């Protein structure tokens, strides 16, 4: 059980926008808790395992290989702001195919079944893709591409580009319909290479231009290679030979979110200096616009090559670990952890080495957390700001500081979230003489429906009266202590569990539902936490646990100004130590650990 959010992000703009944009949709599920929307309330019962979101649409994949899928809107004056379709439709289901992953494209949604099989639809489509000739066929490319006899395990794609890995670690890589003018040099068919062999693929993630593998302990990059190595080697041919492309050009953008193909006119003369071009409609392929060359890609009739087509493998420290991978217009970023110290990387496509390393300034077993599986990084691809996920399931805030480090995060008291999913969109139907950034990133969250804390992070005495004295009701009826271990483990931002939340809610806010009000309740329900029988034997364990800034529930009342809740923290923490049997522990010992435990 989870719920559905939507978010929207202009694409120009910093970190701190992103982040605020997130304390946004944190308030308005705390501060205003407003109702659900019936449309997607059926999607919200399930399990979701992934999400894409296309150019106009969304598409969900479901624990029970049920994929759906969903159109919105955006208003442009309000910048839920999304305005969602009056109805979903799902994916027609026969003789039980189910699926395994999805994927987003200009071409819609893209579908892998369980015994591998590329299905997908499309925008101008409203039933899936059937060949007449063959009911056994689908996705024609895919008999250029040869998956039609494999089975397909790993799938990536964005904007443009689509990626395929199969058992056999065979890499099948095309790009999107409307980019058949240079699909000659942008794709290739399934086939095995000699360095991604010895390992099994992992996982494998795509982009607007290039595309990357994680290995067992290595990682490899392929596709076109960046600006900066193109004006790079640009500059040692020119030096070589001590009008850098002449007219009549055909060249392709990703720019604006929208794969177009024009014609170059005028010959360039200036690298950095926008130049026009003419666009081709697919119909006349079967309107004059000056684009900037900043993102560009032009196809070669035959100077040195400029797309990449051997992946090479860039370089990550000894003895390290990766957690999680994800690809952007800046490279390819990671999370890397060795022992126990844990890195966020971005890796430049320029040196192949560790462009930018930055050090967490929390704990890094806080961040590592209950699960190292969950650890996740979201990001579009072009112009989209990165969205980081911990171990606990939770989102890291991501903001950079006046030097090459990260801020100190500030918690957006968001509960984990199940699936994130983001997508580039340009608005249209606007005017043109209007300042208004032209395209933005449109964010769907799945955040899990924690029932007790977000009761105590919405200051909610009487909820979290009745939870405690059903669960104490239940507990007698000895059926719920799997309720009681769901409920105990739970955890916020932060590595932060039920007393956190109590404590980081009581905190003073101004110098003297209203805020006075909200601290009281804060209050009763800390009071409420600390005396109640049914979490006696777990308090302990409660009391004893690090935020991640290696702080117990008694250190971060301490540091939070919150004096009468750490008052009553450090009389609870008496209590239960002093009713805990010694077995070989001492009073002391316990005490500290829950007030200062060693290591501080």
């Amino acid at each position: 059980m989870t719920s559905i959010h939507f978010v929207v992000h202009p694409l120009p703009g910093t970190e701190d926008q992103l982040n605020d944009r997130l304390r946004e949709v944190s308030e308005k599920l705390n501060k205003y808790n407003l109702n659900s929307h019936p449309p997607l309330n059926v999607l919200e019962q399930a399990t979701i395992k992934q999400c894409v979101v296309g150019p106009n649409h969304a598409a969900f994949l479901l624990e029970d290989g049920r994929v759906c899928r969903i159109g919105f809107s955006v208003q442009p004056d309000r910048l839920s702001p999304v305005s969602l379709g009056e109805d979903l439709q799902w994916w027609p289901d026969k003789d039980g195919t189910k699926f395994i992953c999805i994927g987003a494209l200009y071409s819609e949604l893209l579908a892998v079944s369980s015994k591998g099989e590329l299905y997908q639809w499309k925008w101008s489509e409203s039933e899936p893709y059937r060949n007449a000739q063959n009911p056994s066929l689908h996705h024609p490319r895919a008999t250029f591409l040869g998956l039609t006899n494999e089975k397909i395990v790993l799938l990536s794609a964005n904007s443009i580009r689509a990626t395929v890995a199969t058992e056999n670690n065979k890499v099948a890589t095309w790009v999107d319909e409307t980019l058949s003018s240079v699909a000659s040099k942008l794709e290739h068919t399934a086939q095995t290479y000699s360095e991604l062999q010895g390992e099994r693929i992992v996982s494998l993630h795509c982009c607007a231009l290039y595309t990357c593998a994680q290995l067992e302990n290595s990682l490899y990059w392929w596709g076109v290679v960046p600006f900066s190595q193109r004006k790079k080697m640009l500059e040692k041919a020119r030096a070589k030979n001590k009008p850098l492309y002449h007219a009549g050009a055909v060249a392709f953008s990703i720019s604006a979110g929208i794969p177009k193909v024009g014609v170059l006119m005028e010959s360039v003369w200036n690298m950095n200096d926008s130049c026009r071009f003419q666009l081709r409609s697919p119909e006349s392929l079967k309107n004059e616009e000056q684009w900037s060359l900043r993102e560009v890609v032009f196809v070669e009739d035959v100077v040195p090559d400029c797309f990449q087509r051997t992946p090479k493998k860039l370089c990550i420290p000894e003895k390290t670990e990766i957690l999680a991978v994800n690809v952007d217009s800046k490279g390819v970023h990671a999370v890397l952890k060795t022992g126990n110290w844990v890195r966020y990387c971005i890796f430049d496509l320029a040196t192949g080495k560790a462009e930018q390393e930055n050090n967490f300034p929390t704990s890094s077993i806080a961040f590592l957390g209950q699960n190292e599986r969950n650890v996740a990084i979201f990001t579009a691809g072009q112009e989209s700001p990165i969205i980081l996920r911990d171990g606990n399931g939770t989102i890291y805030p991501m903001a950079k500081d006046c030097m090459g480090g990260i801020r100190d995060p500030d918690w957006l008291d968001l509960p984990p979230i199940s699936s994130l999913g983001m997508g580039v969109h340009s608005l249209i139907n606007l005017p043109a003489n209007s300042t208004i950034k032209k395209k933005a990133a449109v964010i769907i969250m799945a955040v899990e429906k924690q029932t007790l804390m977000q009761h105590i992070l919405r200051c909610d005495y009487e909820a979290c009266r009745q939870y405690l004295m059903n669960l104490e009701q239940a507990v007698v009826l000895e059926q719920n202590l799997q309720m009681l271990q769901t409920f105990i483990s739970h955890r916020c931002d932060g590595n932060r569990n039920i007393l956190h939340a109590c404590v980081s809610v009581c905190f003073p806010t101004s110098n003297k539902v209203e805020s006075k009000d909200r601290k009281a309740n804060a209050h009763f329900i800390l009071k409420l936490l600390c005396d109640s029988v049914v979490l006696q034997p777990y308090l302990r364990e409660l009391l004893s646990a690090k935020d991640a800034r290696g702080m117990t529930p008694f250190m971060s009342a301490v540091s939070g100004r919150a004096y009468p809740a750490a008052i009553t923290i450090l009389e609870t923490a008496q209590k239960i130590a002093k009713a805990e049997i010694s077995s070989s522990e001492k009073e002391e010992d316990v005490f500290m650990g829950m007030v200062c435990p060693s290591g501080t």
